[PDB]
């Protein structure tokens, strides 16, 4: 009674980190995926730019 | 028909917990694995962006 | 001829300018992306 | 020496001629590849954006699907 209670305290523990971890690795993707919208928006734009250049070539 | 009972409850929490913790540690390997794809996909277009600027600075010279 | 040099060298001085703003757009792009890398690398403790 | 100079000044000319020939050559070569950089690079850029589209799908599935 003893040993168990330290050994499912641990385990507790350990899947309460992991639950916070997970939590903060997915506002990372979530960040991840506006700075490759903002990534494609730039790219995009440089795309018009140069479409706009080459039709008068 | 209680420290029977109780230990039960225990032992079935302890699989619970124990069970949880491996299906967060699969969900954290699948969002570190889709971080890594996008860095080396990241260098991978680093790496074409650089060959890129190269062929137009033969061109410019 | 004369006036067709003349054309052609004008085309050329306009058409390498373009090329130098890319390559300075090109120069960008790479840092950004750089950038990006560096904190994924990071994130990745 | 006068008859003679101004022969002299048309053989000039016919080298002059020749080297303005030779240089629209070289400035139409130059124009050409010029133009076909610019060319490639916006394909590049057309499948640069298109494989950063993909990241963001594969980003997206991982974080909307769930086992
Ligand atoms: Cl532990
Ligand atoms: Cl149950
Ligand atoms: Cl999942």
């Amino acid at each position: 009674r003893e040993r168990n209670k330290l050994a499912a305290a641990k385990c507790r523990n350990r899947r309460r980190e992991l639950t916070d971890r997970l939590q903060a690795e997915t506002d990372q993707l979530e960040e991840e995926k506006a700075e490759l919208e903002s990534e494609i928006a730039e790219l995009q734009k440089e795309k018009e730019r140069l479409e706009f250049v080459l039709v008068a070539h």
